[PDB]
């Protein structure tokens, strides 16, 4: 504990594990690389974040579908 928010546990152990729509999506943000299994994070443009892996199909359409968060 102590500032456990200092830690963005953005690894999601688990991911959407269904194909969501781009029409209302944004972008998607990359986690770290020292995770158990770190994947992306996508943030609808309107709606919420979802944990995918590039590895799946629909979140690779997206990945070329969508640029980046880079801010």
């Amino acid at each position: 504990l102590g500032a456990s928010w200092h830690r963005p546990d953005k690894c999601c152990l688990g991911y959407q594990k269904r194909p969501l729509p781009q029409v209302l999506l944004s972008s998607w943000y990359p986690t770290s690389q020292l995770c158990s299994k770190p994947g992306v994070i996508f943030l609808t443009k309107r709606g919420r974040q979802v944990c995918a892996d590039k590895s799946k199909d629909w979140v690779k359409k997206l990945m070329q579908q969508l640029p980046v968060t880079a801010r």
